[PDB]
């Protein structure tokens, strides 16, 4: 059972898009949340994030969350948008070091950041969305391959 | 009256040193706190921070605090250790924009970050302390000059 936690700073732009894209796939045995390292409670996803998600048929009704101990304990995998987020999470919650990765490194094996679209025009959000969708597709394939490989019982 | 809030990330290293240096002066009409953008509650200042403070005769109690709305509303001035911290504070708490500065910009008019030890050797903690001592001396002079200039009546 996977519990995937996507993390950025404000939990209004990158991580809600990552979460919405993964949740949209409705993968069995996968649960999805997002949170921000420094975020308000109950804020909507930003308007450009909502718009570019709508282009893909997604209307997630996101509400922002501050990243807390409870989320860290819940997660099987904490997938940070950038190496800076990863570093902050591990410093704040050292007990999470074994399960905290950047999204790019977890799915590709190679270090990389998802660029922050905040403050940018819609095409900058669409670029972030496209990068995220590719990574989430690869993530989905990774998880399901593992699930199938280790499936037993009847 | 002045309510000075020093801010870093973990509130164990730079901001507690800043707070301790200013509090040690016991300036009339000045209250001092510190908090961290992403910090645990109740942690001691780090050992090297305590050591370099001890070298200057300071052995103050510190308990780490997560930066919250309440600290922002309390402060007359939010003095960040770095521009990165300033930017995070203003993005998270837009209502704080007029009163949030880096310590360097507030006392010198140019910008700069306080040296980051990265939990490293005592020598870098000492370098940070020395930078802070210089800036906090200037801060003291700035506040007291204002207080004296606008002092009226018995």
């Amino acid at each position: 059972p996977y519990r995937i936690l996507f993390v950025c700073t404000g939990n209004t732009c990158r991580s809600p898009m990552a979460a919405a894209l993964l949740e949209n796939k409705q993968l069995p045995g996968v649960e999805v949340k997002s949170a921000g390292v420094f975020a308000a409670e109950g804020s909507e996803a930003s308007v450009h994030a909502k718009m570019v998600l709508k282009e893909k048929g997604i209307e997630a009704a996101h509400r922002s969350s501050q990243l807390k101990k409870e989320h860290i304990d819940w997660a099987t995998h904490v997938l940070a948008m950038t190496s800076g987020h990863k570093d902050m999470i591990v410093e704040r919650f050292p007990e999470a070091k074994d399960k905290t990765f950047t999204l790019k490194q977890f799915v590709s094996g190679t270090d990389g950041d998802i660029a922050d679209p905040f403050g940018g025009p819609i095409e900058v959000y669409r670029a972030a969305r496209d990068e995220l969708e590719t990574l989430i597709d690869r993530l989905a394939e990774k998880l399901q391959t593992e699930q199938l490989e280790h499936h037993h019982h009847h």
